[PDB]
């Protein structure tokens, strides 16, 4: 079976709208979603429909581009390290589950490199 998706809302925690916040959800997110390679992160793994029925016996802390999309627009995040962390937690994950040279490991590589590019033109708080 697959687990329930990440909390994606928490009326206990509290809030906060920041310029980095805003810039991660309407320049980051958003170039990265209309990315040709974007489709296999733009929602939790479906490890029962794809076959992987090992995915959540390794991956322990799963994360994708649906679920920051969510923490994002309902002001999950309080900083945006937070969010900074969930994307590398989904990369990570990709690499940890596949093998170096993996097409969809050369899809996240090519994800991963245009966040960081996004990353360092980050606004100061
Ligand atoms: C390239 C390709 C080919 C096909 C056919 C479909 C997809 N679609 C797709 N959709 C969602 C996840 C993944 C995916 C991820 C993965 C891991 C972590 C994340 C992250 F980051 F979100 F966490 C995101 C993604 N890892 C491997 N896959 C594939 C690898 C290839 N298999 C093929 C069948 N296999 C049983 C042998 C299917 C799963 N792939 C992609």
């Amino acid at each position: 079976m697959n687990p329930p998706p990440p909390e994606t809302s928490n009326p206990n925690k509290p809030k906060r709208q920041t310029n980095q916040l805003q810039y991660l959800l309407r320049v980051v997110l958003k170039t990265l979603w209309k990315h040709q390679f974007a489709w296999p992160f733009q929602q939790p793994v479906d490890a029962v429909k794809l076959n992987l029925p090992d995915y959540y016996k390794i991956i322990k802390t799963p994360m994708d581009m649906g679920t920051i999309k969510k923490r994002l627009e309902n002001n999950y995040y309080w900083n945006a390290q937070e969010c900074i962390q969930d994307f590398n937690t989904m990369f990570t994950n990709c690499y940890i589950y596949n093998k170096p040279g993996d097409d969809i490991v050369l899809m996240a590589e090519a994800l991963e490199k245009l966040f960081l590019q996004k990353i360092n033109e980050l606004p100061t708080e």
